[PDB]
């Protein structure tokens, strides 16, 4: 697993993305996609791997990431999956870009 200092930073980062400070645009990403509610039955077979912020937090807590780059890859996957299913200009697409910008600022 990643070193202690990077683990702390990644924990802070995922908590930031999930924070109530961003409640108006992180809600689509906190938990697994509701494929029934969204009428996207083949979602899991289309995306490379499904992912959500809560699962990233749980994977981090179980020491699943070898380094912080691997943590970043899962964050990017959340947003890649967003844009694959939500066209540019739509509400959820824009929320994804806004939350990804929060990540980019923290990660820079």
């Amino acid at each position: 697993a990643m070193g202690a200092a990077e683990l702390r930073f990644c924990n802070q980062t995922i908590k930031e993305l999930m924070s109530k400070k961003h409640y108006n645009y992180n809600f689509p990403f906190l938990a697994p996609v509701d494929t029934v509610a969204l009428n996207i039955p083949n979602y899991n077979e289309i995306v490379k791997q499904p992912m959500d912020l809560g699962t990233i937090q749980s994977k981090l807590a179980n020491n699943e990431y070898e380094n912080a780059d691997d943590f970043e890859k899962d964050v990017r996957l959340v947003f890649k999956n967003c844009y694959l299913f939500n066209p540019e200009g739509t509400d959820v697409n824009m929320m994804g870009h806004r939350l990804e910008a929060v990540f980019d600022k923290k990660w820079a």
